[PDB]
């Protein structure tokens, strides 16, 4: 595959247009819309929404009855038509159509030179500022054909236009009214497999009005699970008794992908990338969807597909989507700042419960003055404050084995908790002596099993001091660590009573530390201490020295967890995302020193280890995890709750994809 | 009439509880449940909601599926019916209830002593952190009647609980996962004559999950032209896996009229007072809301009216609502300056 | 509540019986038919079902279409239904009735002086021995009314009889040949929310069609996960070209609950209880038993439900059921020895698929010489035979650190030495001596567990194998481990599945399937004698008897565990269920290999006590070991504890109610 064409990776272009209305004159608007589709050609768009009524102007009120409108609006469609023959695109075009007694408010869905539907308008508003069931008729139950051009074409609330080269992209078009009422024919679409929702609009804009189209827009979006094409009429509408800002958006499962300048002075376009697989993903998931599909058979079946070919460009052509290089962590400060605490209250209240259940008992930590550990102790503090509990029953530990355990014990004398010093290393001695290892001979191996001496021999001891003066052991262990399998399982840092970092990738534990420091409530003496540890440990290097850099693996592991999305499109997302650092967005407290920009060679080596060690590898570390609260909307890892998988799999099938699909730079 | 009674003026005072969960525990649930009620009694409240599975704990995986659990629920679901004789407000608790093969996802619809009815969650997830096919049965199309405490009660997805000395309160109940789909059943209830609708969630908290609470609930005000009461649970669910913030909400008609603390420490409530009036005019001019009722009228008149009489006090309560001096000049500054 | 009473524990007691027949002589099978309901009335029954066509006889062929015939059965019919005015269960009873054009085969439920209903036959039989459509008319479709001594009264294929004050008794009835359809009436009707099914049938008897009777009435009983009552004609039936051998059963979720004597010289019944909170429960779990009602709703919502109250005896009435003391282990020879082999194999293939997988690792595993361990080391060997392996690669490993010496650590030796494995001794006690004075010294103990696991780790990280666990399914449920750094912790754990009850039988299965040497074989019967005779005097303190004392004795334990695992049972009926099982040594059947001084009965306040230690520590304390629990093979059918398998539970909840509920309901003696 042509790894950099965004169409190949499941995207499709739309674009939600706003023209120059020329009320009165069919063939100016014609001319404005052709113009405006023929960029969206040029710039490789699969879809280009319209505004409603666009070959008449939707403000003409009885001018819509006069027939000399309605006779221009027929040569000016039938002008376009022919023209859409060169033109990539599919069309949605709005006019006022003759059908049986009356005109309909329809839009013309147009293709490759032929008509592939007419969808009338269902709910014609009369109240207010709009008159609309004097002049057109309801739309809501007609079926059947119309004839436009010496063809009859497909006509009714229940056409669908699904790409037959695209299976992701399937389109569905209502108009205006439709999307204000408590069941909107965009949902029924849906459930019937419509995955790109169009709406034309025409909309006087008011006061807060714009607000009201974003938030239904938005809220289709999500609720259907599909992506939302929003364009309203602009520059040219009878300001007779209204105003027209134009405005065009794109939505997709709540979150903007693109919108446009309101009032503008001349034409705009809203161009973005639809991530379909993104669609398919969450659909897939969501089972409750397609039961609501069921419940509703009859009202889903009656849809009618029209299929067409798209045959989109199949090279470079970009990616109009703005991947974030932090998945878990939003650039977004004020969004960042509400992560954070959402992140922290989960942590601190989960921890809370779990203590109200054993009476209160006491929390046994071992802390290193990393990270993880200096979060979670902040954590266990909180908790025990916010249950009115001396802080005196927190017992944090440093464990030396054989310059940052000062940060550990600063922290702990600042926060008021009870700190001790224990040297296992005479332990360690004992033991890999007892087992004939060669360090207690002489000879310096350092192996595997000289390190998970210590490290079991930490979570040994700390699993005896809990049972001894009547505590729980807090772990410390965080989500990307347990997505790879960097940990010692059983007897070691893996198990403990009641992990409070399980959920938490690494990238969000710095910002966690940040934001305390932030809030500062704890007093200026931790400010500086935790601000200190921050510093320290940033310049965990030698953690992503051979598991890889945590920015690049929290990227892979939100794909995978929350979409599961082939390793070639993790790949190319992230070399759009973190291959420049220039471009794109970066979240608070990263100096321009500590912001890298990764090539793809970087990627897909570590995307070979990352699918390696969590669908294959670190799977049985996981199986048998301690408790502890889920965090992200990307998911946890617990067997028990978002991650079910196998401890005997391989990952062959993800390793053979990277080498056929992803290229080595 | 007495001018400064909020109900004569339309008014309908109503609450969103997040209680205390004991989870396996359903008497201490019922306890906290039964303050919170008391409550909402002295402020005048002629609804009350709670969360998910209130009287059992929604986090209690397979314990749902222990024939001592559904008993004490049982018992407690009862003990509350006989208190609420002497309780204004109308409460919804929610419950695991036994029914023909299974267990429904319930919410009781309790009232001045009786059970108005029985409505069973419609959509239940199995997907991500939750596993709720498991143990419980979907309520999708389930009509007739249920069998609690020595009378038969309406049972289903298709009631309304319509006040009869208060018109513009007229109730629809759905349950969590219920309003996240194309096509929630509060959106039917609506078109049907539905005015406040309630929703009970248990929703363990995430990163962002909130602010798709206030998306869809908002969305949904707004959309069906009611009112929308939502209630999640709290301090006391199981936190092996998930965590509780136990957000209790009050929308109109897409704006926010109360919400609470999240992550209390204690029980929560949400009191507004709504105008019923607001939403009857909002719907006598938008034509285009009767006219998706009448496009949709076999699925719409199939619902049915279970009629109840609230008599609420008719005195001075004061009135739990914002009424901005200035409707056309709007006081926060954001929002002024985005309207100028 | 009366604790002795099976109708205040869900039970029903159901009657199926084979009368007298008199053929054309319908007072005479009145008069056999009343006698015997008397009877179970007196019995405490709620149901009795007769065969078909009772009244008037299966086998009187074209004097069915003999009008004197007819007016005789409607005044038996009649007299039976007045005399049941004083009758407890409900009666089924067959007759050729009148209705519309013809006469329908028809089962006529009667209760308490009046006519709650007429079922039809559905399927009338015309094929080799059967004649059926000629005298008698199809019901299938036929709803509405009859008329039956003046009073109308339902009359279909669609009806439900269901106790107002019994609700797991919901009674469906169907005839004969309607059971051997592709879609039986019974079918829909348990769909329906039948828990009963009755079958009135004539049945003439034939080489090896009592086996089809069997097949498919258990397969009725478990597929609609109901009760299944049959009664079969008998003694009188015209042996003009036919034999009867009055076959009467009943079956329950594909259990034989009873059945009687066939080719009998005189009436029969079987009488049994039926569980229907068993039932219940099952199809609580089973969420496709409603899915397939859902799929089938207008077949299913169009059944007429006849409420009637029933009113059972409340006093102490017995338990007509046979209660397994070992619901694990089963006392049938046949049956245990399949449940032991299937056991065996299922962990040796777990365990074989593991070690495929990590490209043949070595096996650590330390071996206390207790039957836990025993067990998984031979399993271990087993595993590592068939996928051709050398023995050498199992690692055992005896940690000695406070016991003086016994038996035991000999018959680990032993047993390792005989196997060919690759054995070593490690003492731990210096470094829990050392670890103990770097914390400052029941602590002890949690010290050496904790030791002995952090050097089994650290041995399989050095010479590159699997810890292999050997916690089984009841110390997991009752919570005897150490949590984290200790004895629960493993890489892979092969008596995860296994209960305490069973694993002392799949040793002697080893044994006596003798697979191994018989040096081996002798080892593993030291192992046996050892473990399951108490020491004289306690030998340190340690052994399987310390477990028993501090959670009861497992043979309580484990069949507490089965109950609320499968059926969610509330105590009292758990104390109920065990003191019947249990409080009498005498009776009931014992499995193979206990020596009859090793077959104790205990008493209720025993039970209760065992019951309040479980339920407290399996709902409540030890569920947060089980969270966290390492792979291995559910087992037996009764469910695992795996959190990702059978039981998905908090962590942090208490066990309150289950207490309150044993503090109400069971008696204190
Ligand atoms: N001096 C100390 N005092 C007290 N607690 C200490 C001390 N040192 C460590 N810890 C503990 O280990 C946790 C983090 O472990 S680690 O060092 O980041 N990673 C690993 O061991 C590792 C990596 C890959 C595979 N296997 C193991 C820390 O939260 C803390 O609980
Ligand atoms: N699927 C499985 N199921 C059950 N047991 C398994 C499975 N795969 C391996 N093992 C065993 O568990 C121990 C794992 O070692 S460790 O202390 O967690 N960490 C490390 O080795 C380590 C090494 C290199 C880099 N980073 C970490 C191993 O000895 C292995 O015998
Ligand atoms: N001397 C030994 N040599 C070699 N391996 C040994 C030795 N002793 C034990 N094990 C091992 O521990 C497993 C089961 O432990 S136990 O004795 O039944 N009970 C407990 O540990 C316990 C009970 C309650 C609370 N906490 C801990 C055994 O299968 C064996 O693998
Ligand atoms: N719900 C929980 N969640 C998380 N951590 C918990 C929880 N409850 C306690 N803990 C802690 O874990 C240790 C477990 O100890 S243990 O080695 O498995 N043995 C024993 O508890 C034991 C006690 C009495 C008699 N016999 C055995 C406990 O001491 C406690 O500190
Ligand atoms: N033009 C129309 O159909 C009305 C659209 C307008 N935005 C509304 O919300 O009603
Ligand atoms: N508990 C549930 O049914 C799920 C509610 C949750 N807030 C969701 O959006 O799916
Ligand atoms: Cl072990």
């Amino acid at each position: 595959m042509n790894f950099y064409s965004a169409y190949q990776h499941g995207f499709v272009r739309v674009a939600a247009c706003t023209h120059h209305t020329t009320i009165g004159d069919p063939a100016a608007n014609a001319a404005s819309v052709l113009d405006m589709a023929r960029a969206c050609h040029d710039d490789g768009a699969a879809l280009a929404v319209f505004p409603e009524l666009t070959l008449s102007g939707y403000s003409i009120e009885d001018v819509l009855l006069q027939d000399s409108l309605l006779d221009a609006v027929e040569d000016a469609l039938l002008d376009l038509v022919t023209e859409s023959a060169d033109l990539l695109p599919v069309l949605v075009v709005g006019a006022p159509l003759r059908h049986r007694h009356r005109i309909y408010n329809t839009a013309v869905v147009i293709h490759r030179g032929a008509v592939l539907g007419v969808v009338p308008k269902s709910y014609l508003p009369t109240y207010r500022e709009f008159y609309e069931r004097r002049q057109m008729a309801p739309g809501d139950g007609e079926r059947g054909t119309i004839r436009i051009g010496g063809a009859d074409v497909a006509f009714g609330t229940d056409l669908l236009f699904a790409a037959s080269d695209l299976p992701g992209f399937v389109l569905h078009v209502e108009i205006a009214e439709d999307m204000f009422v408590p069941m909107p024919p965009s949902a029924e679409a849906a459930l019937a497999g419509a995955t790109v929702l169009a709406n034309l609009s025409g909309s006087p804009i008011t006061i807060g009005r714009a607000e009201d189209r974003r938030l239904l827009a938005r809220s289709a979006s999500a609720r259907c699970l599909a992506a939302y094409v929003y364009a309203a009429a602009g520059e040219g509408e009878s300001t007779t008794d209204l105003a027209w800002d134009g405005q065009t958006m794109i939505w997709e499962n709540g979150a903007l992908l693109a919108e446009s300048e309101r009032f503008p002075k001349g034409v705009r376009r809203s161009v973005a990338d639809v991530d379909t697989e993104l669609l398919r993903s969450e659909r897939l998931r969501m089972g409750t969807f397609d039961d609501n599909r069921r419940h509703h058979r009859e009202l889903t079946e009656s849809f009618r597909r029209i299929d067409f070919a798209l045959d989109p460009p199949a090279g470079d052509i970009g990616l109009l989507r703005e991947v974030e290089r932090f998945p878990f962590v939003p650039a977004d400060p004020q969004r960042l700042q509400q992560d954070c605490y959402e992140a922290y209250n989960i942590q601190v209240s989960g921890l809370e419960q779990r203590l109200r259940a054993l009476d209160y008992p006491k929390v046994v930590i071992g802390v290193s003055g990393g990270l993880d550990s200096t979060h979670a102790l902040i954590v266990a503090t909180h908790a025990m404050d916010r249950e009115g509990r001396p802080r005196s029953d927190i017992l944090a530990f440093a464990l030396p084995g054989f310059h940052t355990k000062n940060n550990a014990i600063k922290l702990a004398r600042a926060l008021g908790v009870t700190f001790s010093e224990i040297d296992i290393g005479d332990t360690a001695r004992l033991m890999l002596h007892t087992i004939g290892h060669p360090y207690s001979v002489g000879e310096k191996v350092y192996d595997v099993t000289f390190e998970n001496v210590q490290a079991g021999l930490r979570t040994d001891y700390l699993f005896r001091i809990a049972n001894q003066r009547g505590g729980i052991v807090l772990g410390t262990g965080d989500l990307s660590e347990l997505a790879l399998g960097w940990s010692t399982y059983g007897v070691g840092d893996q198990m403990s009573h009641y992990n409070v970092n399980a959920g938490v990738p690494k990238t969000l534990i710095q910002h966690l530390i940040r934001w305390v420091i932030s809030a500062g409530e704890f007093g200026e003496k931790v400010g500086e201490v935790l601000q200190s540890v921050l510093d320290t440990e940033i310049t965990l290097q030698s953690s992503e020295a051979k598991v890889g850099p945590f920015a690049l693996q929290d990227f892979s592991l939100f794909q995978v967890l929350r979409y599961g999305f082939r390793p070639s499109k993790i790949a190319f997302l992230a070399w759009h995302a973190w291959n420049d650092a220039e471009r794109g967005n970066w979240p608070p407290g990263f100096p321009k020193s500590e912001r890298p920009s990764y090539s793809l060679a970087e990627i897909r080596h570590w995307l070979q280890i990352f699918v390696q060690r969590f669908y294959s590898f670190s799977q049985f570390k996981r199986s048998a995890l301690p408790n502890g609260p889920k965090v992200s909307h990307g998911g946890a890892l617990s067997p028990r709750g978002d991650w079910r998988a196998p401890s005997d799999m391989s990952a062959r099938i993800w390793l053979d994809q990277i080498d056929r699909e992803v290229p080595k730079g």
